[PDB]
């Protein structure tokens, strides 16, 4: 267990990366949507099973995926949209165009508490599918349909979990994924928006300051936009990593979830998850039955997410009870069983 | 035939040797082993002063936004900046989405007359395409009125003012390493900033999360993901190692030809430097408004005013011609351009 790493060891396939970036070299186009962007967006669409009704839009990072998604929709609708995010999530959904988002608690199933938005003025909600686990997506889709609200899934850590027969990224108006090095599908930095086609053109123009190349000299910036595009260099490293490893990651991460599911240590439960098939997790998240401190676990382990608003009791209860265990393609079954042994010993003494 | 930028190709051997450091530790972002190498290269090669931090970011826009976000976090409020209309949209986006837009004066920078009766914390002055404003008039004004001063040097990485890189003036400046810039490769940015703000700006590239506080780290709503990936750092560092000297020298030599052979009724963009600027494009001003589609070679007008009601900014936009300036251009091509522009002056 001294050998545990958070992330599998990742190295460029240099001959493959050079083959991809040769198309940049040929045209001197390495950004502003060069020849690699379409290849990675196509690879994501076909490999992650994104539906035809959705755009696949790569961005510089998972954060810029969320911010470009919101910026683009704000520009299309002509106002700064007010979003609610859950406290039990990463800071990205209270930053950029979401810097004044309303923060509310989660319910005990891991997602934003729809009861907390009863008396609030807002335009949409952002629901986080934690570390590859999914919430009961239909209850958010129905709520947002009934109340004419936009629905975004923060799928930063959740690229290939299936809910009722399709990739969870295909639900709500939009979802985002992260290709940050720390993520299963990540290499360096990167993000992706999966979004209803109605907003696709404004979101793409929104990566380029709001400047529509189709208008030529008549293009006009939007104060809702920024520089949010993915560089073709980064697209090549991410595409090469996925071409060489995507299949092994989806299979092994499912195999790793399978061992914990069938061999749960005493007084630990799996994090709430609504997928029939095993999720593809960024870490294996267990909930101990009472608060505990990370320093009592003698192997590499973390707590996510530190609540954005400390006045959210369910979020804090989860933070206090969660254990996030490394989940990557370098982990051995021997290590998984030894981890389950250590948590059984921890359970005995606490 | 003309191109906006020079053909740029990775030195694969050198890029691989740099990224070998990432491969040995599996660290390719969150400040891997290349970031300090690029920031040191910039410090030494661009002649940044010891009183300044060099902070690499994902792009020139994120350099500006991370600079503002970091200072907002340190001062505990959302700072109100004024920017000039004759600039790129970055200074009216992100934390600057509600910046105040005023006109330029005829020397190419923010008109200090326009801010007399306005409430604001700071100004952003754009040094256009490698040309510099009268930097000390801004430095003195901001000292007298206790205002923050930022130079948008996105296109102005190596223009000197009173003996030192123009990036060393104001509280801070930013540079772009966008592929379209002389020093660029792919995407990238850099903040040059007073050390007082260095720590909060570096933490603000990481959502405001200070890895020094361990589990006590607390995010800022003024921050984001603004860091430069080590992969990009390697491609930018390799390109600068192999080319920065050739670029500075050839861009100066290109400017020399235009300065000494100005086409009729064209003037050099206002430049307060006593040395030739290192330009992202050669910016000429015609004596009257004209349409780009009358120029029969690759050319642009930067910048379309952010506020089209700023009359000097709109006049500059209507009269400007931005001509390619890169190390692939031959002297023969430059004299051909000046020939076509003499013909344009005759016909217009
Ligand atoms: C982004 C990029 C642009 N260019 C060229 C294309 C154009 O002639 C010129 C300007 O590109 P452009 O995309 O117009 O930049 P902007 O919209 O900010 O003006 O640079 C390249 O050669 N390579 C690249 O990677
Ligand atoms: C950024 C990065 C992190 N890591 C490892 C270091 C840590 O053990 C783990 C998490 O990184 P960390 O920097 O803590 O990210 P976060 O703030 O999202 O938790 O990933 C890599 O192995 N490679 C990388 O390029
Ligand atoms: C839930 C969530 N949302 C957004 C992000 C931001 O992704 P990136 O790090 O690629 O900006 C993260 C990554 N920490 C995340 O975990
Ligand atoms: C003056 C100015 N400011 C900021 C930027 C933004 O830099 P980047 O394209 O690297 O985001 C640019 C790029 N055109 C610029 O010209
Ligand atoms: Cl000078």
């Amino acid at each position: 267990l001294e050998k545990l790493t958070w992330v599998s060891e990742k190295k460029p396939d240099w001959s493959n990366v050079q083959k991809l970036i040769a198309a940049c070299e040929a045209t001197n186009q390495y950004t502003n949507i060069g020849p690699i962007i379409s290849q990675l967006e196509s690879f994501i669409r076909d490999s992650f099973l994104i539906e035809e009704s959705k755009a696949v839009i790569v961005t510089s990072n998972g954060t810029s995926a969320l911010h470009a998604l919101v910026g683009g929709i704000n520009r299309q609708l002509g106002r700064e949209l007010k979003f609610v995010t859950q406290s039990f999530t990463f800071p990205s959904s209270n930053q950029g165009p979401l810097k004044d988002s309303i923060i509310v608690d989660i319910d005990e199933d891991g997602g934003l508490d729809l009861n907390a938005v009863k008396n609030i003025e807002y335009d949409g909600i952002i629901v986080t599918n934690i570390h590859g686990n999914v919430v009961d997506i239909n209850k958010y889709v129905d709520f947002c349909m009934n109340h004419n609200k936009l629905l975004i899934f923060d799928n930063a850590a959740t690229g290939y979990t299936f809910y009722l027969g399709k990739n969870s990224c295909n639900y709500g108006h939009a979802s985002i994924i992260s290709f940050h090095h720390t993520k299963p599908f990540g290499f360096g930095e990167g993000g992706c928006i999966i979004v209803d086609r109605l907003y696709e053109n404004n979101i793409r123009i929104g990566l380029n300051f709001g400047l529509d190349n189709s208008l030529g000299e008549k293009s006009q910036y939007s104060n809702q936009a920024s520089n949010y595009r993915m560089c073709d260099l980064n697209a090549a490293f991410i595409l090469s990593y996925l071409q060489n490893n995507y299949k092994k990651i989806i299979n092994r991460h499912s195999e790793i979830y399978e061992i914990y599911k069938n061999n749960l240590p005493k007084r630990f439960k799996l994090f709430p998850n609504h997928s029939k098939k095993n999720p593809v997790c960024s870490s294996i998240c267990l909930l101990f039955d009472k608060p505990f401190r990370l320093d009592k676990i003698p192997f590499l382990s973390r707590k996510y997410y530190k609540p954005l608003d400390l006045s959210s009791p369910v979020s804090l209860d989860f933070y206090q009870r969660i254990l996030c265990i490394p989940c990557n393609i370098d982990l051995t079954d021997r290590q998984i069983y030894e981890i389950i042994g250590v948590l059984n010993e921890f359970a005995d003494k606490n």
